[PDB]
């Protein structure tokens, strides 16, 4: 399901390339190498949150009719791999008195541990535009670049 | 195996509460919650890398002997849950002439934006060691606080 990111990657650079047209599912998912039920969810969920319209029916799909630059990588990311709030199932100890000091806290303190780390992650995101995203396709290291030149 | 830093963090913590004994697996698995043979293998990296003394035979057992302060996080962190080289699984497209210009660059820009986003989320680790976590575990909201005031 992380999957999901690059599936919306590579279907809005996929529409980007064919803006006269209406592309359905079938002909996406031959791009994006995959089963279209698959990348059918993404789709929907792009739709239903601006990113693409579609018309449906014969010779319907989805089309862009939007800009790369107006799109924020972060926001991107943030839909399709959204925000986990539990860590439970990284987490030891028990779960939720005579609990020891390091079993009675442990899940509070490594809880704030990986939330805090999360949005460090996804502020990386934020920093960038899907025509960021396809400036780096097109002059490979652009990314890279940024790396550098932050540090 | 993500599990793998608390199974660490977790078991440095009751070692340290216990400095003056030999903890047996079957000891730390019961305060972990967890059968031994899920958390023999990370006893034996965090042996074999320095973090704890670990005698065999009747009595035996790990002991910690060092300072939680000399213990970075970030470095506990990449140990126990190595960098990802291969982002392949994440990643739509082909696989490794008249692949379309998005096939054809997909994999090296996700792969980059994936790689230098990871960097960015184990930064956040290096920041700190053992003795902030333990510091958080007694005071809870001091990972919450130091992003207000890094922020």
């Amino acid at each position: 399901m992380k999957l999901d990111f690059s599936v919306a990657v590579h279907s809005i650079l996929y529409l980007d390339a064919h803006r006269d047209s209406k592309v359905a599912s079938r002909e996406l998912a031959q791009s994006l190498h995959l089963n279209p039920v698959m990348i059918r969810n993404i789709l929907s969920v792009l739709h239903k949150h601006g990113y693409l319209t579609g018309t449906v029916g014969k010779n319907g799909g989805y089309q862009l009719d939007l800009a790369l630059a107006d799109m924020n990588l972060g926001d991107l990311y943030d839909l399709t791999i959204p925000p986990t709030i539990s860590y439970a199932r990284f987490i030891t100890g028990p779960s939720k008195a005579d609990q020891s000091p390091i079993a009675a806290n442990i899940s509070e303190t490594l809880t704030d541990l990986f939330t805090v780390a999360d949005r460090q992650y996804r502020a990386y995101y934020h920093q960038f535009t899907m025509a960021d995203l396809q400036a780096d396709l097109n002059h490979h290291g652009t990314f890279l670049q940024h790396e550098q030149d932050s540090e």
